[PDB]
DNA sequence: TATGTACAACCGAACGTTCCATAGCTATTATATACACAGCGTGCT
């Protein structure tokens, strides 16, 4: 996971934990110990960048939405969606995974493409209700979360998104 | 001269299983906090 993470092609903890079978309170617990190690040996032996923090999870839209098989497009407008989401402090405390996923999903369905939640859900590995429940939240606030060039060239229009 | 007799010469070792010794992990209780996930139950169609 360190090691990912200083190649600036970081993973998640579920994609590492698909191949070492180690359950996550021995893997946290670990993985702090490590990074408080190499810290040490930092300051009197660099380590750590704006990359080392967790979340970064611009990182992982463009791996989820490979495994989905979307256009390119489709992908900058999720990152472009996930970068804004911070704003909102109801989904800001979210887990980076799902707010990469909510994001992705509300540019599928952005640009109708003919995927449901069951099976971007199934995908990635995250619950669907969560999906639906973090999308309610990303429908507020459409207008921070749609880049601005899309929506005026015509490519997107927000009537598109349903709303409940 | 002839015949006898005598003499001289030409099994190891690799692997497996059991037996001490030390240290460490596991489980339980309480509490605030918050997220995600897996259930159960009730109304709707």
């Amino acid at each position: 996971l360190i090691g990912c993470r200083r190649a600036e092609v970081a993973r998640t903890f579920k994609e590492i934990q698909s191949l070492i079978h180690v359950k996550t309170k021995e893997f946290g617990k670990t993985l702090n110990i490590m990074k408080n190690i190499l810290r040490g040996k930092s300051e009197d032996g660099k380590i750590d960048t704006d990359n080392m923090s967790g979340a970064q999870n611009l990182t992982y839209i463009p791996r989820f939405c490979s495994h989905l098989g979307l256009p390119m497009q489709v992908t900058t407008s999720a990152e472009y969606t996930a970068k804004k989401c911070k704003e909102i402090k109801e989904i800001a405390g979210k887990s980076p995974i799902t707010i990469a996923v909510v994001s992705i999903y509300l540019n599928i369905l952005l640009f109708q493409i003919p995927i449901t939640a069951a099976k971007v859900g199934q995908t990635l590995q995250v619950t669907e209700g969560t999906i639906k429940s973090g999308y309610k939240i990303l429908y507020e606030h459409r207008d921070k979360l749609v880049d601005p060039q899309l929506i005026a060239n015509g490519v997107v229009s927000l009537d598109n998104l349903p709303g409940v």
